[PDB]
Formats: C-alpha cells, structure tokens, sequence
C-alpha cells in the first residue's frame, strides 16, 4: 500500500504545517502537525477542558463506531519548549490519504498547554519518530508509520515541505519526480528515539564550505534551524545589523535585509537553504526588526534540523531494518 497527503503551512511564515487526517467511523477529519520529533498521535477532543479549546476541530470518540477506549491507558507529553498535553487513549481507524491503519492509538487530550490552545489551526500532532518515545502508559503504543510499515510497498515516508506553499507527505514510495539530482542517504542513530544524524558541514552564502560534524535531529515539528553557536554567529555576521537579543530570545535582523543562503552537508552532497527561507518576519506587529530562522541550539542540548532546513530538501525517512535518512535537492 501507499498513501499521499498534501501538507499546508498554517500561516504566512510557515510556522508549522498541517496535514488532514481521517479518524473514526464515519470519518472525522482533523488537521494534524506531522512531527518527526515525537511519537504520539494526539488530538483535541470532546474530553479536552472546554476553556482550553479555542477554534480547533475536536475528535469525538463517542460518535465513532470503531473507537474503543484503551482501558487504563493515559498519556502525558512535555515538549522541550515548555508546551505539553495529556489525556486518555482510544484505538480507532486512522487514514492519511489512501493509507489506513485499524486499531491505531489515538491519544485524546484532556489537557493542553496555552500555546496549543492559542493555535486554532493545529488540531493535534501525528508523531513520526520511533515508537520507543511513545508516552502511553502503562502499555506503550506504536506510531502510525510503525503500524503501517509492514503493509507499505517500501518501509519509508517522505517529507516535501513547501516554502510559502503546500507540499506533500508520502508513505510507502519515493516520488522520483519530486527532486533534482539524486538522494544521498546518511546514517541514523535511533538510541534516543529520534531521527538523529550527522551533517558534514556548512557554508554561508557563497562562502567556503566548512567540513565539520554536526549531530542533530530531523524534526518536521520544529519551525527553525537550531545549530551550534559558532555556526550561527558565522551566519548572522554576514547580515548588517543582525544581533543576538536576550530580551527577544535569539538573533534578530533588520527587516530591510536580504539574507544570504545557508548550505548544510549530507555526506558529500549539499542542501542550499535560500536566504528568504530564513526570514520569520517582525518580532512584534509593526516592528522593523525581524526574527531569524537560524538560531543557537546552545540552550536546547541538541541541534535541530527543523522546517527551515527540511523544506529546502526532499527528505526520505527510511524505516528499513537499519533506518537511514535521505536528502535530495528540489
Ligand atoms: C528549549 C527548546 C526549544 C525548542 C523550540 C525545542 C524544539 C521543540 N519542538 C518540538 O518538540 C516539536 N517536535 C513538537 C512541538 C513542540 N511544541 C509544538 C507546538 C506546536 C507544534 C509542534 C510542537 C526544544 C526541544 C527545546
């Protein structure tokens, strides 16, 4: 089998991407944030504290003839940025395009933190990291991809995120028309539960490529590109007036700037992030200071190749017996 669904930026800055997902019988369609940095499929629901719902579409398991409460199962997730959610668990039928998993764990939120409430465009997250990170207790549950993998024509999914435009998540096949050149594959460590890999270096604009190992995760659920402070300083030094602001929380730059590109290495291959991808707009409404899309990882503990980097590439998440990551230009 295969599946294919269009993923759409939630706003004019590409702050996140939402993909329609069918849950239950009859189908309830929710717009989920496909997150290769976590492993829980959780949704706003009829159980969610009413004051914590503000425009999201909810899953109502009592209206699904295939939903079954997973007795005694609860979940609770604390993302590294300080957001969180928790609740109870149903098994139900979940489809992404033409791809269907019966008996998928659907984690129904009873509580969400304020940032999720305040984002009316995201109805939940669909985790695509490794199932060892799943938070359901006392019986850990599998991700949608893990459940689907044996049925897929090939045990893969691909992320093709657009810049200010829709893109595509494919399951079970590689669309050879969706990229230029070839796909370069690179090793993955699964020990921490992430799609953890090592970039071979970077360049700023037309500058000389620096060969240096940069360990990090491929995380479709993170907006920005978070890299070591040395790398980030080298980038913003090329932008007149850019500076790291403690009050704002990272590098800011004049909104009148035209930004240089940023290149990262995948083996001997190179992915070029165009400069415009690194502009995340005014720091506050009406400001002439803009927030940078490349930021220091120093306070995080790991480098994060988030959407800023991933949207410049066609990315293969290869779930073969030994997982690997593939990147192509597009
Ligand atoms: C200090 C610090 C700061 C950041 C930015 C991060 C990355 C957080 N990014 C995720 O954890 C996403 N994989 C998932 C995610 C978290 N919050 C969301 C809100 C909306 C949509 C998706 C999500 C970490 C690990 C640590």
């Amino acid at each position: 089998s295969t599946g294919s669904a269009t993923t759409t930026p939630i706003d004019s800055l590409d702050d996140a991407y939402i993909t329609p997902v069918q849950i239950g019988t009859p189908a309830q369609t929710l717009n989920l944030d496909f997150d290769t940095g976590s492993s829980d499929l959780w949704v706003f629901s009829s159980e969610t504290t009413a004051s914590e719902v503000d425009g999201q579409t909810i899953y109502t398991p009592s209206k699904s003839t295939t939903a079954k409460l997973l007795s005694g199962a609860t979940w609770s997730i604390s993302y590294g940025d300080g957001s969180s959610s928790s609740g109870d668990v149903y098994t139900d039928t979940v489809s992404v395009g033409g791809l269907t998993v019966t008996g998928q764990a659907v984690e129904s939120a009873k509580k969400v933190s304020s940032s999720f409430t305040e984002d009316s465009t995201i109805d939940g997250l669909l985790g695509l990291a490794f199932s060892t990170l799943n938070t359901v207790s006392p019986t850990q549950q599998k991700t949608f991809f893990d459940n689907a993998k044996a049925s897929l024509d090939s045990p893969v999914f691909t992320a093709d995120l657009g810049y200010h435009a829709p893109g595509t998540y494919n399951f079970g096949f590689i669309d050879t028309t969706a990229y230029t050149g070839s796909i370069t594959y690179t090793a993955v460590s699964t020990k921490q539960g992430f799609w953890e890999w090592t970039s071979t270096g970077y360049a700023v604009g037309s500058g000389t490529f620096k060969s240096t190992s940069i360990d990090g995760i491929a995380d479709t659920g993170t907006t920005l590109l978070y890299l070591p402070a040395t790398v980030v300083s080298a980038y913003w030094a090329q932008v007149s007036g850019a500076k790291s602001s403690s009050s704002v929380g990272g590098y800011v730059f004049p909104c009148s700037a035209t930004l240089p590109s940023f290149t990262f290495g995948v083996g001997s291959a190179r992915i070029v992030i165009p400069g415009d991808y690194i502009d995340f707009g005014p720091i506050s409404t009406g400001s002439s200071s803009c927030f940078g899309g490349i930021q220091s990882s120093a306070g995080i503990g790991i480098n994060i190749f988030g959407d800023v980097a991933l949207k410049a590439a066609f990315v293969v998440f290869n779930g073969a017996t030994t997982p690997t990551l593939g990147f192509a230009s597009k």
